[PDB]
């Protein structure tokens, strides 16, 4: 797309040092990026349409004063379709309900608790995905949401949503990898969810979001954990829960200690959940498996290779 908004948006404000990697970063990107054309073309079928009523604070929904008609909405249905699949969520968009993968909205309202006043913060979503968090983050009040995420699939998705709530700014979407930043030490808070048992190196990815957090900045993690001590870690094989590269699924006192480690103060465990077949699971969107086919038949203790369930940690730290 253009991101000419965005460099526009942080030349004016204390995210400007980033357009001394970001531009060319990005240049790189459009460059490499045969399913995107695909993709592109069902966000620009996409209809232009302002929210007559909208809200990012108890959900992510968007209303028109009289309801839309039955073509636009088939249109906007179909289009959205061809999108799949999708995982975070759900959005509300004119009727047209994307039930996701994901019931994030369980896993915002559980999060929400234990954050930092999102009051005025400009924060960093790191594997953002569709970009859900994001749009919470700007009903609970946050000044800016930037989400960076490699996949070309989500780009689109986010860029869908954003024109069906009129083109808002407040949030964006960045097709980098976490990797690719520099210190940037200009976001209040960082969200890391989903992406750390991705990472071959673990404490590297905890001292590249510090990287990111002003001081006293928060960090907000959130991935796969088992149970055990700060000495149980568990490394799986070619597959857990049919993920191809998974290293690295410690248990969360063993990711509080990591976090120590890392340089993070005021650590603490807020929520460890066994993640169940109501949080995730097949939808009319997101269609191909899911954790019920993930799991044991016979012992929905254990993941179809052996290993624990997928159970999932939220720490909360400080960079001092």
């Amino acid at each position: 797309i253009d991101f000419g908004n965005f460099y526009s948006l942080i030349a004016k404000n204390h995210l400007s040092h980033w357009l001394e990697t970001l531009p060319a970063q990005i240049a790189n990107w459009q460059r490499e990026q045969g399913l995107f054309k695909q993709w592109s073309n069902a966000v620009e079928f996409l209809p232009e349409i302002k929210p007559y009523r909208l809200d990012l604070l108890h959900s992510v929904t968007a209303e028109s004063e009289e309801p839309l008609s039955a073509g636009q909405i088939k249109r906007i249905e179909t289009l959205m379709r061809n999108l799949m699949p999708w995982r975070k969520g759900p959005f509300s968009l004119y009727g047209v309900n994307i039930d996701t993968e994901w019931r994030s909205d369980w896993k915002w309202d559980r999060v929400l608790p234990h954050l930092s006043d999102l009051t005025g913060r400009t924060i960093l979503d790191v594997g953002c995905g569709s970009g859900y968090h994001m749009w919470r983050m700007i009903g609970a009040g946050a000044h800016l949401a930037v989400g960076i995420d490699p996949t070309q699939l989500f780009l689109c998705q986010f860029e869908a949503v954003r024109k069906l709530l009129g083109n808002d700014q407040r949030a964006h979407l960045l097709p980098l990898g976490i990797e690719q930043l520099p210190a940037l030490k200009a976001f209040d808070t960082v969200f890391s969810m989903g992406v750390l048992y991705h990472r071959r190196s673990p404490l590297e990815h905890l001292w590249q979001l510090k990287d990111q957090l002003v001081n006293e900045g928060e960090l907000v993690l959130e991935t796969l954990v088992i149970d055990g001590d700060e000495n149980t870690v568990l490394v799986p094989g070619d597959r857990y829960a049919q993920m191809r590269n998974v290293y690295f699924i410690p248990s969360a006192l063993a990711l509080k200690n990591w976090l120590k480690k890392c340089g993070f103060v005021d650590i603490r465990i807020a929520d460890v959940s066994v993640t169940t077949t109501e949080e995730q699971r097949r939808t009319e969107w997101m269609v191909t498996e899911s954790l019920a086919d993930f799991l044991d038949p016979h012992d929905p203790g254990k993941t179809v290779e052996g290993y624990p369930a997928p159970k999932r940690a939220v720490l909360i730290a400080r960079k001092p």
